[PDB]
């Protein structure tokens, strides 16, 4: 029947569960299922000292210095550093076991806790692969691939050459199906449609012959938005059907291998290059060599139960309320990546003295060591505890914690998130309810980026224009440099009151109005509306303007008559040549000495890793020694080999 002979399976067998329990559980050959856990093993040995931070974990984690956790429990609490890297050693000789096949179980429940422990254990370096290796890991753990090709069939003759059953194929090939079906339906966005988004890719020389038959507006219009929405469709399709399977995998071959060469996301792609074959015929390696029971039905109601929770949980947004945020949840189980991109300008940090009452700064990036905490409040509220547990360390008393975050989202009005008013470590937060504190998108300004791409073609080039966003009763304080010549401000919609302290003058202005700010100047300008206030500053100081003055007085100059102690403006200006000269160089550079220094460097880093492992074994099996000796082996290990 054709039928059976697309879809593989019958209807008739959905009719019934016994039907149903007796057709998932077909033995079929297990030699697809070892290569992929050969190639993942692999991969996952060479992606640990990489990526996970093998070599860098001496700086993470290093004792004395306080830096403010990130945990998505509160009770976690990391080890100090021998244990770490004895878990860190677990892992990798769990990844050792799953490479080659020797004790599969127990190489997967070793490999399985110490990598979910660590991505619970931080926050701010959630990605899609890391996820992703969980779930495959999770997948992998419960299957059996140990009876082709491994050490096991060796050390055992028992489980060499025996069937495995369909539904071990079956959850990866759904979960393979899910990654790219929810990728391309979360595509659909409606700044994806319009091509906002990653919009300055097509810069790169690798789109280079495509350039050649097509205008750079339509590159980066058809190519990479559209075109990577139906080469993610097609991949999630084509790949089922017998027809379509080799355009299909080449197209995912092609896809993949652009990817990893045109970002820097890391082994991510291997592991999809490596997934990619898994859908053809399950006796495709071999032709290169030359009443149901209980455990049926458990079989199947995992695989009914874990593809229904898989399908389910990337659109599980509309539960998490409490880490909602402008756009959506946290960030990383949502499959939808490469959609936005963040420009961040200022952060301040004032605080109140809980005693005295006095005002003061924080510096803004102090005892933290990432930068994704201006976009989510769960991070604040978590900084904002760890700041109000860590300040009376600098005899400052109870303190008032306020912050003030200006951040823009492809390339919008800059408008803060937060309200600057609002303690946050006496405020609540809750996983189950929206949050109060949170100041929402305008998005009524959408169509008015058309008119600014209006002023867009207005005045010169070399001028710059700024737009802004304010909230009614907030005030924006701001000092224009002696520099900043010819600064002016004009008003779009709105009713604000421009403030001059030198003279203590404020005037109100009103909408098409224009005004001249001073130069050297603090001013400050307040909303004075019930309703939000937009606004652009329209302004040109920097050496851009300078060097145009500059180059007019020259051409002038030129031609009238003329042709066309250190000095810091002409080592600079030949800095900038020689930096040029530099890329032009490194462009004819033959690529044996860029793979040379690269190896190098990855030679040095697994040398790192694996000295810093054996130094630490040695102080947690043999003690601790003396500081000389200690100091000696540190100035040893961080020596590169050469
Ligand atoms: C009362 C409750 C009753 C039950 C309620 C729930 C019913 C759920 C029904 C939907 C799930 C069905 C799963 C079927 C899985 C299956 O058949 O396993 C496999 C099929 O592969 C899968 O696991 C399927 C992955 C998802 C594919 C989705 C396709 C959707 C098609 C929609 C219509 C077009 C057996 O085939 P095979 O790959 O081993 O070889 C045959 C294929 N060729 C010939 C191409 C190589
Ligand atoms: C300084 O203010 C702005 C730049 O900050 C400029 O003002 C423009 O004035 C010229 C004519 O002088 C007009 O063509 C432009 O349309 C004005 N700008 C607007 C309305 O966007 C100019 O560089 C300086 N102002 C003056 C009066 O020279
Ligand atoms: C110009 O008018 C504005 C508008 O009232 C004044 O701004 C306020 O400043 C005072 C203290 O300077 C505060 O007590 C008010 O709460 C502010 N108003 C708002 C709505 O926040 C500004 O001080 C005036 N400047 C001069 C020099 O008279
Ligand atoms: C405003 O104009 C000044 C012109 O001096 C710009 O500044 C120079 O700034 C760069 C850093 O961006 C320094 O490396 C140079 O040494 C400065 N030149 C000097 C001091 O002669 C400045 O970037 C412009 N913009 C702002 C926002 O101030
Ligand atoms: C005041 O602060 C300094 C530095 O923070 C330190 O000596 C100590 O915490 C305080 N000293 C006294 C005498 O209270």
């Amino acid at each position: 029947s054709r039928i059976g002979k697309l879809l593989g399976f019958e209807w008739t067998d959905l009719s019934s569960w016994r039907r149903l329990v007796t057709l998932l559980n077909r033995p079929t050959d297990p030699a697809s299922l070892a290569v992929f856990r050969f190639l993942f093993g692999f991969l996952m040995v060479l992606d640990i000292p990489q990526e996970r931070g093998l070599s860098s974990l001496d700086r993470k984690y290093l004792d004395g210095l306080d830096v403010c956790r990130f945990p998505l429990l509160d009770a976690l609490r990391p080890l100090p550093l021998d244990w770490m890297y004895l878990v860190y050693t677990i892992m990798f000789l769990g990844a050792l076991g799953m490479m080659l096949g020797l004790c599969y179980r127990i190489s997967c429940v070793l490999f399985l806790l110490p990598y979910w422990y660590v991505f619970l254990l931080d926050k701010t370096s959630w990605n899609n692969h890391s996820y992703l290796y969980g779930l495959l890991a999770f997948q992998l753990t419960f299957m059996d691939a140990n009876h082709y090709w491994s050490v096991d069939g060796l050390l055992n003759a028992h489980r060499r050459n025996a069937h495995v059953p369909l539904w071990n194929y079956a959850v990866l090939r759904g979960q393979i199906f899910i990654v790219y079906f929810i990728a391309g339906v979360k595509k659909l966005d409606a700044d994806w449609v319009e091509g906002y988004s990653m919009e300055y890719l097509s810069r790169h020389w690798l789109f280079s012959p495509f350039k050649l038959l097509l205008s750079e507006e339509l590159t980066s219009l058809l190519v990479v938005h559209w075109g990577g929405l139906l080469l993610d469709l097609s991949a999630g399709f084509l790949l089922f059907f017998d027809v379509s399977r080799s355009i299909g995998l080449f197209f995912v071959s092609y896809f993949h291998c652009m990817n990893s060469q045109l970002f820097s996301i890391g082994m991510f792609s291997y592991v999809m290059l490596a997934s990619s074959p898994l859908f053809c015929s399950p006796e495709w390696p071999r032709k290169l060599v030359s009443k149901p029971g209980l455990r049926h039905q458990l079989g199947a109601a995992f695989t009914l139960l874990y593809l229904l929770e898989q399908l389910f949980l990337p659109y599980s947004h509309f539960l998490t309320q409490g880490y909602n945020n402008w756009t959506n949840g946290l960030y990383g189980y949502s499959w939808d990546m490469m959609v936005h991109s963040r420009s961040h300008q200022h952060v301040k940090i004032t605080y109140r003295d809980g005693r005295t009452g006095e005002l003061g700064y924080l510096n803004p990036g102090v005892f933290t060591q990432s930068r994704r905490w201006k976009d989510h409040a769960d991070m604040l509220k978590q900084y904002a505890t760890c700041l109000s547990r860590l300040l009376p360390k600098y005899n400052v008393t109870e303190p008032q914690i306020y912050f003030d975050i200006w951040v823009s989202i492809n390339d919008r009005f800059q408008q803060r998130i937060f309200d600057p008013r609002v303690d946050i470590v006496q405020a609540a937060w809750s996983p189950f309810q929206r949050t109060s504190w949170v100041q929402p998108l305008l998005m009524d300004l959408s169509p008015w980026r058309a008119k600014l791409q209006e002023i867009k073609s207005s005045l010169d080039n070399h001028t710059e224009v700024v737009f802004i966003a304010d909230f009614p009763g907030l005030h924006l304080e701001n000092f224009v440099s002696e520099d900043l010549g010819n600064t002016s401000i004009q008003l779009l919609q709105g009713e604000v009151t421009v403030e001059l302290v030198a003279e203590q003058k404020n005037q109100t202005l009103r909408e098409g109005e224009k005004m001249q700010l001073p130069a050297g100047e603090y001013h400050k300008v307040y909303t004075t509306s019930p309703s939000p206030s937009c606004y652009m500053y329209v302004y040109v100081n920097t050496t851009e303007l300078a060097l145009e003055q500059d180059l007019a007085y020259l051409q002038e100059l030129k031609e009238k008559v003329e042709n066309g102690e250190p000095t810091p403006l002409v080592q600079t200006f030949l800095r900038r040549q020689q930096r040029l000269q530099e890329i032009e160089r490194r462009r004819n550079t033959p690529f044996h000495e860029r793979f040379f220094r690269f190896l190098l460097r990855k030679l040095y880093v697994f040398r790192r890793s694996f000295l810093m492992t054996c130094i630490s074994l040695r102080n947690l099996i043999l003690g601790r020694p003396s500081l000389e000796q200690l100091a000696q082996e540190v100035t040893y290990a961080n020596l590169r080999p050469f």
